[PDB]
């Protein structure tokens, strides 16, 4: 008898009355639409690879403190850039003793 | 000692073993989030305010249907961008590039 509406989303957001901080219902239009693969870099840490000089985005669990676990990982790979970069790190300033 | 110490994230300046693609554990520097619209909030819409001629970030909950709201909050004047925006919207809400 009656037909429903399943479309809940405006395309991007369309044109509406926007409620912003200090703006109680002001005519405003939408721009952009964070849906293409990445929406926004959130809760991600900017991990800048020291040796390979490359910016990556990782999380807390993707990062292991050598201040204590220097002994745990050492230098697991023998590569010219790997060993060189990790060596530049092996003489790091913030070292809480070489003994573990 | 601002209120309570809850911040426990990796603070820009620390350095750890990073786990990236092609790198089991490569020591990388920790940098915090750039902070420039992107930092957090995954799905957020950008909104162009005709009023103050600004661009802000809002969500679906902050965008109210104008076809009904325009009739509710129809109180212009004194506020330039409100009057300008209301007209710029009234004479072109769907953007008349076909039937005008």
């Amino acid at each position: 008898m009656s037909r429903s509406n399943r479309q809940k989303e405006y395309k991007c957001g369309d044109l509406v009355f926007a409620k912003m901080k200090g703006y109680p219902h002001w005519p405003a239009r939408i721009d952009e639409m964070p849906e293409a693969a990445v929406k926004s870099t959130a809760n991600k840490y900017q991990v800048f690879f020291f040796g390979t000089h490359e910016t990556a985005f990782l999380g807390p669990k993707d990062l292991f403190p050598y201040e204590e676990s220097k002994e745990k990982f050492g230098k697991p790979n023998k590569r010219k850039g790997f060993s060189e970069g990790l060596w530049e790190i092996e003489n790091n300033p913030t070292v809480k003793a070489s003994g573990y």
